[PDB]
């Protein structure tokens, strides 16, 4: 007997199934404490039966608002002679033959929402433990002396509203446990005694086996001067001056041979503040650069925490190999599942540092080596984003080390479809943050980190998953944390996301889902894929050659056949109109003069495919990009999609485009790590499992692993014959002297980012009226774009003054392969000057740069972004 799962228990007195009216007639519930139920003309081998009246009015409006996808079914009425909290501890059918069984999330929130404590709660002189489990037969706690040792004692918990509680001496601070929880498992039919985490974690032994009883609160967790460290914090004036680096803590230092050996790869290796690596983070710290965006980093499975058990390539082996050979991708994925290395985007617990990154996993070093990192990052002035993940499980069900929240409470913190199958569209074992209690656990940890680690800011890994009540309720939550009462200043900490919007939460079906058109006026941030598809060409998932504004569509083919040269111009203007908007902010109501001449706001200009190009309230609200640990490196793409011919100076100078662009944008300019540094993976468009050979990250300048192998064969192998001549051609690949110079113009453009407020208008109001594109309609220059910001000049102004030392700001960005001349009648008889940054650039070609003052005319070499400033 095992039936699926088409019935939904919404509320204490209501079920939803979507059967007809006459079939409605005859529908009865039926419950088993043990599970013993079996076909026979009916069901059989039941504890209770009841009759369920059809509900002639239906679904109740505050269940239709809760569960859009169900609204349509039929409702049936519980009786009141019906002992709820006993039955959906049961197996339990509706049946009319149809039988199925019943989805209980409703009907859990509606009688079991809870509030209280949850986890462990420590005074001075007892320990409590409470875990929400409100269909379980019978919760008790295992505890153990030890990561490894047996069993010393076993207690039972007892259950009130849901919630199971014990509450034991002192004494059992520092032991580790596990909660025995007899439960029913809907994939299994049976009844079974699930051995399990603790949710509400804050320190696990290895691999999460067991949980540490552990007082987050004391002092010896502490980093000296822990407490005082929101004194130390970097200044952070407005989130309109934030700047992201994205960057993967193995990547960091695995590479770094100015790191100790035993402490590569890991939250240690931050301590090192004369290492290569800090010191690059602290030379982009110094140019501007604001925030550190970290990989996930806190208990996901894919990678053993315990490091005997790590396995590692040939190094001088696979460097003997050519640079187009399939063999080191061989190597690396023989090993995959055995090296030290993952993104991290499968969740276990969301509560602890993953242990691998910590110098011993079990007992406390996870916890202080944690702080001292976000410590570290703070003192060299760099506020810290943690990757969350919180759309999504590693695993489900009942047996394994890698599934806790799914073995204690079976298909409630995972969405399941109609049938009641699991819903796997964001990777596997999707969330339901539409239910109380996880979209409560998701805020909790948001708290968690925010408040036992200092950390700075969020960013929301498949957002568009997680209801936008969810987001709000958390923002809130987090914006109103002050020092005196938590350590922290919460107005400061910055939440952004990724708002895809697919599969089952699209059209709002489950709910208002936190999708970019959605978070739109939410002060909220997500990433823009307009301007990043609309600077690179195609997108990635389309055909790699697809060229873009900055990789030669139109005025450099590849190529690729990509139509007539009148559709190619045409195309080429098209993706200038979607840039420009997002260098505005990505604002629904910004309006430029687009390529046909019709001036359109940005929402009215649309993506090939319907929706509005720029759909935001403000520039918070948008995450400009055209890179991320995703898809391929910026060095990659603008490898594979230029012509093969250009030589790798020049492919150097259109790197530079691209992340000036970003660094110049209206919004919150976002650099993936090595953006700066021209960092390649040989062109793997998803290196997540890739290990450290695909994802060396070089602080010595002396590579950018270009030419190190075909990527894997999983996620690359259709693309091979693209990528190998590319790899295996000397003139692709960069010096030291390249990746140097890439770094001096990256520092450059963050510095002059940093230099005038005008680059970081605060709100749509002064964008609309301070920002103006004069390279615009059917007769633009193509490859141009011209970017005017104007501040308050003159006796009477009607703006304020935002800068005192320049009074307007005027951006090319000249991706064509020649010198322009750009005649602005509007900005002739100023006092334009190309930037003092750029007057003493490194880079001789942007010096040439000029102004004529009786023509308005901006004269720019050949692949180069000039900026110059009217002086005050
Ligand atoms: O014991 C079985 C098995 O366990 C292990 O592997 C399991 C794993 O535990 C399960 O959770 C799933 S994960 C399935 C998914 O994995 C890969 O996806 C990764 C992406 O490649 C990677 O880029 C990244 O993606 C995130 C991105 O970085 C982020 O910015 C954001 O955009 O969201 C993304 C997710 O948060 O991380 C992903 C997860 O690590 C793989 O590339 C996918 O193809 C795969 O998903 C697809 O296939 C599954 C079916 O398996 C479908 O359910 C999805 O809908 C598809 O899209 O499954 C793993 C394999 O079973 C152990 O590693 C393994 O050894 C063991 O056998
Ligand atoms: O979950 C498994 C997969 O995880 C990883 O995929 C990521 C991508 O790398 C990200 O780029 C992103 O994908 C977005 C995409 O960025 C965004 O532009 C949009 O793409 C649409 C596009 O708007 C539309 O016009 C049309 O062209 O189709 C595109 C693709 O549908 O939406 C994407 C998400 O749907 O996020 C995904 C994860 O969801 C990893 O790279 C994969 O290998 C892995 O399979
Ligand atoms: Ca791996
Ligand atoms: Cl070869």
């Amino acid at each position: 007997f095992m039936p699926d799962a088409r019935a939904y228990w919404v509320t204490s007195d209501l079920i939803a199934w979507n059967v007809g009216e006459l079939e409605a007639q005859s529908v009865c519930l039926y419950a088993s404490r043990a599970a013993a139920m079996s076909l026979s003309g009916g069901i059989q081998g039941y504890d209770s039966k009841v009759e369920l009246q059809p509900e002639s009015a239906g679904l109740p409006e505050t269940v239709t608002q809760k569960f859009p996808f169900i609204s349509s079914y039929r409702a049936f009425r519980v009786p009141s002679s019906v002992d709820v909290a006993s039955l959906v501890k049961c197996q339990l059918v509706v049946a009319s033959v149809d039988v199925t069984g019943l989805q209980l999330p409703g009907v859990l929130d509606d009688m079991f929402a809870y509030t209280g404590p949850l986890g462990a709660v420590f005074s001075e002189d007892s320990v409590s433990l409470h875990l929400w489990a409100p269909t379980a037969q019978g919760v008790s706690v295992c505890f153990f002396d030890g990561p490894a040792g047996p069993a010393l004692e076993t207690v039972q918990l007892k259950e009130s509203n849901g919630v199971w509680s014990v509450t034991g001496p002192r004494e059992w601070e520092n032991r580790y446990y596990l909660y025995e929880v007899d439960v029913y498992h809907p994939t299994k039919a049976q009844v079974l005694k699930c051995l399990a985490g603790d949710p509400y974690a804050r320190s696990l032994s290895a691999n999460g086996a067991r949980t540490w009883l552990v007082d987050i609160n004391n002092e010896t967790l502490k980093p000296a001067s822990w407490d005082e460290l929101a004194d130390e914090k970097p200044k952070l004036d407005s989130f309109s001056d934030i700047t992201i680096y994205e960057l993967h803590i193995r990547d960091f230092s695995a590479h770094d041979g100015t790191v100790d050996s035993d402490s590569r790869g890991g939250f240690r290796a931050f301590a090192y503040q004369a290492s290569a690596g800090m010191e690059h983070l602290r030379k982009l710290s110094d140019a501007g650069l604001t925030h550190v965006h970290l990989l996930p980093s806190f208990h996901f499975a894919g990678v053993d925490d315990i490091k005997s058990n790590w396995k590692f390539v040939d190094e001088c082996e696979l460097a003997t190999f050519p640079p187009g050979s399939d063999m080191q991708q061989a190597a690396v994925v023989a090993i995959q599942e055995e090296d030290p290395y993952n993104w991290g985007y499968n969740p276990v617990l969301w509560g602890v540092p993953k242990g691998s990154y910590a110098s011993d996993p079990d007992g406390p070093s996870r916890i202080i080596e944690y702080r001292q990192m976000v410590q570290a990052l703070n003192r060299i002035g760099l506020r810290v984003v943690m990757d969350v993940v919180y759309n999504h499980l590693d695993s489900s069900g009942p047996c394994g080390i890698s599934s806790v929240l799914d073995k204690i409470v079976p298909g409630y913190y995972v969405r399941r479809d109609t049938n009641g199958q699991i819903e796997n569209s964001a990777a596997m074992n999707n969330t339901a943050s539409e239910h109380f209690m996880v979209d409560r656990l998701i805020v909790d940890d948001l708290l968690n980190w925010a408040v036992n680690y200092k950390v700075d800011g969020f960013r929301f890994d498949l957002m568009g998953h997680i209801m936008k009540r969810t987001m709000m309720r958390a923002k809130s939550a987090l914006q109103s944390l002050t020092t005196d009462a938590h350590g922290v200043d919460g107005s400061k900490i910055y939440l952004y996301g990724e708002g895809w919007d697919f599969a089952e939460v699209a059209r709002n079906q489950r709910g208002i889902n936190g999708s970019q058109l959605n978070m739109s006026g939410t002060g909220i941030g997500s990433f823009n894929d307009r301007i990043r598809d609309a600077i690179n060409g195609g997108n990635p998932f389309g055909n790699p050659l697809q060229q873009g504004f900055n990789t030669g569509l139109f005025l450099e083919p590849n190529g690729f056949y990509q139509g007539n040269e009148a559709d190619t111009r045409r195309s080429l203007a098209t993706y200038a109109d979607q840039i420009q908007i997002g260098l505005a902010g990505n604002l629904r109501d910004y309006v430029l003069i687009s390529h046909t001449g019709e001036a359109k706001k940005g929402s009215e200009i649309h993506t090939f495919d319907g929706l509005p190009v720029g759909y935001t309230a403000s520039p918070i609200e948008t995450i400009n990009y055209v890179s991320a640990h995703d898809n391929e490196t910026l060095f990659d793409v603008i490898s594979v999609k230029t012509p093969m011919i250009l030589s790798v100076d020049e492919r150097c100078r259109i790197n530079h485009l691209a992340s000036s662009m970003m660094a110049l944008s209206q919004g919150i300019p976002f650099f993936h790590a090595g953006d700066e540094i021209l960092r390649s993976k040989s062109i793997d468009r998803d290196s997540y499992n890739s290990g450290d050979w695909f994802n060396k990250l070089d602080f010595t300048y002396e590579t950018n692993n270009w030419g190190v192998g075909l990527p894997p064969s999983e996620k690359n192998e259709d693309n091979w014959p693209l990528m190998k001549p590319r790899l295996e051609n000397p003139s692709f690949k960069p010096a030291k002297g390249h990746i140097l110079a890439a770094l001096d113009s990256f520092v450059d453009i963050l510095k002059i980012r940093y230099s005038s407020p005008l680059f970081r208008l605060s709100t749509a109001n002064d964008i609309k009226q301070r920002v103006r594109f004069h390279n615009t309609g059917p007769s633009l220059v193509p490859g141009v774009i011209v970017m005017g910001i104007e501040d308050a000049r003159g006796e009477s102004p009607e703006m304020a003054q935002l800068d005192t030392n320049f009074s307007y700001v005027v951006t090319v960005f000249n991706v064509c392969p020649h010198e322009v001349s750009m005649d602005i009648p509007a900005l002739a008889s100023m006092g334009f000057e190309l930037h003092p940054v750029q007057v003493n650039s490194s880079d001789t070609l942007v010096r040439k740069s000029a102004y004529e003052a009786a023509t308005g005319r901006f004269t720019v070499p050949g692949r180069t972004v000039s900026v110059f400033v009217e002086p005050r």
